């Protein structure tokens, strides 16, 4: 009866039953975190692969008269997998944006059209082909799809001068509960508020994005520098809290704490001669001298950072991640420095069995000149750095101890980390967080709270009472999705 619906107006090859010969294969191709390639995980009876913004729209109005709920999927990044997979036992579709992946620059207005389909390394290539003084604020890793990224905030290398990806999105076309496909014009500002930053599926399906580009230097500087215990590490770790979110909105330096050392990898928007002055003007503690650079153009500096020298800029345009693992990731946001005491504590939980990676990224600059209200994201002024605990392994049975760890860490984290709701960020989704109650076929308000003030802060309630004017039905839903408030 669905399937049916569907052929009036989607074409049957981008159709995929689970008796399809293609669907074990277009179903695993994006599933990113190997946890959820298990017999267990509850798959989706159709996956749909549109072409056309009247797919999806067929897709919506054939998923409400048939009883047929929808998960969309773009770059399926999605930390708990919430984009192809249910936690339950319930009927559900996928539709998959991987084939809507066009990139149309406007050359004399330097904005551009990007579909939710459209992998973050398609946006940076082919900002890249247009020009070499233009950039674009978002995520690290290659493979993100722009979807669920800007439906998130999305933040990266650029967010100290350019604020999230998010911040600088100027219109979108979205596909609503009725299936009517709305401009920024036609959807009000309530709706356009909500997509920039609010987490994905629950206002609907952004077809694509109309962003604003930015400009960049010719030349970008970028430096690692890995510290040993013996070396400093504790100390350098306390001092950059201070320092890292009050340099000049031009220069980054990020933080993973693995083990027994602290790697400080940082972009600088300009040359080695100017950069060397700043760091001996402002961070002299951590050694860096003009040995530790490496000059490059932007786009080079994008397969730099989790590549290596190795990577090259064609190899943005691959769509299986250098990441092949299982994991379990967390996100906190810090508010006042820790104390160096505190920090050799910290440090001991990295040596623990089973232990994983943290990743610091400061805050300050571009991204704190944003009101908190002003988008769903509300991590700006006050905010220090944002923490993100991760762990991989490998096969089921070594699943216990990181786990365990990830949880451990972060109970220990309680008292240095923000209160009153603990800030979390909706792109690295946690489960742990709190899950929806769903009771008369709509997620309740009180359990969508719990989890929502956390991500969104006083924010939730704009975003509540948004989903119950474009979805009061609670069609886009999922176990972490946003509730109406009527
Ligand atoms: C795996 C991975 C994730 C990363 C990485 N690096 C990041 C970084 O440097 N900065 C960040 O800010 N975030 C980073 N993330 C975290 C997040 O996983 C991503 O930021 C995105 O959430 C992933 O988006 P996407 O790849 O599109 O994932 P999906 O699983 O398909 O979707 C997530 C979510 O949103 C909904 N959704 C998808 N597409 C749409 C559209 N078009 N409209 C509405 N809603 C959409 C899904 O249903 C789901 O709920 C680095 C790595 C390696
Ligand atoms: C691709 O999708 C677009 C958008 O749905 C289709 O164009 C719309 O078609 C409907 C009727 O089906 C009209 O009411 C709208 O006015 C059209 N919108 C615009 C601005 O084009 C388009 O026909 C589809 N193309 C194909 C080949 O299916
Ligand atoms: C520059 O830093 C490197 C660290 O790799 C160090 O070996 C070198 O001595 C420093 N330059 C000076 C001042 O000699």
């Amino acid at each position: 009866d669905f399937l049916t619906c569907l052929t009036k107006d989607i074409p049957p090859r981008q159709l995929y039953a689970k008796s399809s010969p293609a669907y074990a294969s277009v179903w695993s191709s994006t599933v990113r975190n190997i946890k959820f390639l298990s017999d267990k995980t509850v798959k989706p009876l159709y996956i749909i692969t549109p072409t056309n913004a009247s797919h999806i729209q067929a897709a919506v109005v054939c998923g409400r008269r048939h009883g047929m709920r929808i998960r969309v999927r773009s770059g399926g990044h999605d930390y708990e997998g919430l984009s192809y997979r249910s936690e339950k036992p319930e009927p559900f579709a996928v539709v998959d944006m991987n084939k809507m992946r066009a990139v149309s620059i406007d050359g004399k207005a330097a904005t551009a059209w990007v579909d939710s389909g459209a992998q973050l390394g398609d946006l940076y290539y082919g900002i890249a082909k247009a020009s070499p003084k233009l950039g674009f604020p978002a995520g690290v890793c290659t493979t993100i799809g722009v979807g669920g990224h800007f439906s998130g905030g999305g933040f990266g290398m650029l967010l100290r001068k350019y604020g999230t990806a998010a911040d600088n999105v100027i219109d979108a076309k979205v596909v609503d509960a009725q299936g009517r496909l709305l401009d920024r014009k036609a959807m009000g500002e309530d709706h356009f508020w909500a997509i920039r930053g609010g987490g994905g599926e629950s206002f609907g399906i952004v077809a694509s994005w109309q962003v604003k580009l930015l400009p960049v230097p010719p030349k970008v500087t970028v430096f690692q520098v890995h510290k040993g215990i013996k070396e400093g590490a504790i100390d350098l770790v306390t001092k950059w809290q201070t320092v890292a979110p009050a340099l000049p909105d031009d220069l980054m330096i990020r933080i993973m704490a693995m083990g027994q050392g602290a790697m400080f990898e940082a972009l600088y928007l300009g040359t080695c001669k100017d950069l060397v002055l700043l760091m001996t003007a402002r961070f002299p503690e951590l050694g860096m001298n003009a040995t530790h650079c490496k000059e490059m153009t932007w786009i080079e500096s994008v397969p730099y950072i989790p590549m290596g020298p190795k990577g090259t800029v064609r190899d943005l345009l691959n769509r299986t991640s250098n990441i092949k693992a299982f994991g379990k990731y967390k996100s906190d946001y810090v508010l006042e420095p820790i104390p160096k005491s505190d920090w050799e504590k910290i440090f001991t939980w990295l040596v623990k069995p089973g232990a994983g990676v943290m990743i610091m990224d400061p805050y300050g600059g571009g991204i704190a000149s944003v009101p908190e209200s002003a988008t769903p994201f509300p991590r700006r002024s006050g905010v220090l750095f944002n923490i993100q605990y991760v762990v991989y392994w490998f096969g089921e049975g070594a699943a216990a101890l990181p786990t365990q760890w990830t949880r451990d860490i972060y109970d220990f984290m309680t008292p240095y980390v923000s209160k009153n709701p603990r800030q979390a960020y909706v792109n690295y989704r946690d489960l742990d967080l709190g899950v929806n109650q769903v009771v008369g076929n709509v997620s309740t308000y009180a359990s969508g709270k719990v989890w929502g003030e956390k991500y969104f802060k006083g924010n939730f309630e704009r975003l509540a009472r948004t989903k119950g004017k474009i979805d009061p039905e609670d069609y886009f839903r999922n176990e972490q999705s946003i509730p109406p408030l009527l």
